[PDB]
């Protein structure tokens, strides 16, 4: 589709390009760590696999990373694609036949040696039997909380005026509520997924993290500005904004690390941050290209609260704010890659 | 949908009713055979899981059979649903949330202790790592061959006149070509799925098998009659019929057993045959109900060779032939259940 996630990735390919060498070194160390039955079958999942061409590009990179180490007879790889229950697994599955052909042709890997299946559900709950997995990988998912912060939901709400998440501009109780939820969720994710890994198993996480720059503007800041424009210009109802809170938290790298250390199950092997500028994969209606990217992510949740009607409007104003920031290199996400090993 | 598989099962529920006590005794013996890590996690697959309410009813029956033995803390069950790449896994996945709630409510099984995933692909090729599974279950799937018999395809065709499969009325070379393909395919299924099972792991297969009765008429015979009606009455081309061969074989119970013994990987623990009359689930346009059941299964393949147009006509004549045979109890499938243990 014209507006779909499948046709509106490609910034994601630049992220994946950064992850790749970390991934390769991560699996290199994991194959020499010699876990149970690893030279026979390696068991792997991707948590938050989504649906487009990008999902099989991650699998491709994971498989290539494992095969690269072969420099004996290739180990079987069993890969589980995880995502929520309503994800479009059907569209991924239909693409499998040609994908497996590509592997045979381009990679030397015989059909049946790479077994790709799905395990749907929340990655804040158990997905796999205790000590069954060698390697878990997640990219661009951990910003999504299990729920709107429970302080804005169970406690007594529309306390986050003019915003849709916790900015640096947000009131103290708003930041606290979002951090508390992140902390709960990430600690649960770490605990739960350590239980699934054999000892010395590994996780590789790539997450959006807080930018340092003053004047920097991420996609959520730009969205927030876009919606504020519509309330100020009479178009949107303005307690509709105050009652809208994304279930998203963008941590700081320091906050991610503290929680890993507090949780206690994982040793941190590697940590790095990197920016990707929103217009980096492009060729200045590059602002419109960015607006389409963000919409492919945020349209469903936005639509269901604000109505299908104002979305064109949201992403028109969005483009205007993007256009101001791109020429300065101020429109980006900052990112964090972290390699963990399960401690014995 | 009105014509869909999901709304056109219920004969299948009678089959499953017959399978259940065999299933139960099968898993009872399996859990005392004490395979590797079986009291911690039991790994199970349903091969040819399809898409309707029936698919989660099989899962339900498998789970209950495992929990029934607990008469210690419930083992985790990891279940893989397998079917072909284009199957509607999406629709099954959307139902999983309520299904898991049902399990917690009605079964005492806490959420996260039953992990249901999918592994798509043909069950005549490898689906799981070697010696990784405890139990595989297949019902009503083994009729379906890997291809139209290679004799009628690679060799030099339109040799099976006025038929669509191998009847007892079929010429000798037709029966030979179909039996050769069954043998190849079923042998491959056994060999391939033994390799996946731990030693002493189990398979339970429920297959359509040949009826004994003269004058008995299964759904395929009735279809064949319906199509023959249309050529004789000028409606259908009549080399369209002679070039149409289903990739379906209905074996005799003796043929299935001989192949199990020859393949040599499995010990046969239990073998039983049973009939289900096509109108058994019904409180005499019961013939129309049967015709709809059969169409839900055979419409895609019929349509793509004969055209979407004549299908109403096919199933109108079908109903007429069904109506002659149901009052006599001559419209049924005969069925075979076989319990198998992987030999050491
Ligand atoms: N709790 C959860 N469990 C599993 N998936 C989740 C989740 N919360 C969010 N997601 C999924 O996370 C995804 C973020 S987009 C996926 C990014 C992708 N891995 C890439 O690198 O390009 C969405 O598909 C969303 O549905
Ligand atoms: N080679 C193969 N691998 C996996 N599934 C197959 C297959 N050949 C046929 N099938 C599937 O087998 C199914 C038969 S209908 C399913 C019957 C179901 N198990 C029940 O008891 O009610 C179809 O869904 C078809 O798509
Ligand atoms: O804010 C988010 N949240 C996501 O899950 C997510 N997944 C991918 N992306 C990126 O989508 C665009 C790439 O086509 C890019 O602008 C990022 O916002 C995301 N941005
Ligand atoms: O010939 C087949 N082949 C099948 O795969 C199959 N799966 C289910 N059935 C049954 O479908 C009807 C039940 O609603 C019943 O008439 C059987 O044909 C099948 N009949």
């Amino acid at each position: 589709g014209d507006t779909s996630y499948a046709k509106n990735s490609a910034y994601n390919q630049l992220v994946l390009a950064k992850v790749k060498p970390v991934l390769e070194q991560c699996v290199r160390e994991l194959l020499r760590a010699n876990l149970p039955n690893i030279n026979k079958c390696i068991k792997v999942a991707d948590l938050g696999c989504a649906s487009g061409p990008n999902t099989l590009l991650t699998v491709r990179d994971i498989v290539q990373s494992i095969d690269k180490v072969g420099q004996l007879e290739r180990p079987t790889i069993q890969i589980f694609l995880n995502d929520l229950f309503p994800n479009d697994f059907n569209s991924v599955f239909k693409l499998l036949p040609s994908f497996y052909r590509k592997l045979e042709k381009e990679n030397g890997r015989k059909i049946g040696s790479c077994l790709i299946g799905a395990m749907p559900g929340s990655f804040y709950s158990r997905l796999f039997p205790e000590e069954s997995m060698h390697f878990l990988h997640s990219c661009y998912c951990l910003q999504w909380l299990s729920q709107v912060p429970s302080g804005l939901v169970t406690e007594l709400i529309g306390t986050n005026k003019g915003s849709i998440y916790s900015s640096k501009a947000s009131r103290l109780p708003v930041q606290k509520a979002y951090l508390d939820q992140f902390t709960k969720d990430f600690t649960t994710f770490l605990r739960i997924h350590s239980e699934e890994l054999f000892s010395h198993g590994r996780m590789l996480l790539t997450c959006i993290c807080k930018g340092v720059e003053l004047d920097a503007r991420n996609a959520i800041d730009l969205l927030e500005m876009a919606i504020n424009d519509l309330v100020v210009e009479g178009h949107l109802e303005e307690e509709k904004l105050d009652s809208f809170n994304l279930p998203v938290y963008i941590p700081s790298a320091e906050e991610v690390k503290c929680i890993v250390e507090e949780e206690g199950s994982f040793e941190i092997l590697y940590l790095e941050t990197f920016k990707v500028l929103y217009d980096a994969g492009f060729s200045h209606i590059k602002a419109e290209y960015v607006a389409s990217s963000v919409r492919a992510v945020y349209e469903p949740i936005l639509a269901s609260h604000f109505g299908e009607a104002i979305i064109p409007d949201i992403f028109h104003r969005f483009a205007k704010h993007a256009a101001k920031v791109l020429p300065l290199g101020k429109g980006f996400y900052n990112n964090l890659i972290i390699s963990l090993a399960k401690k014995p």
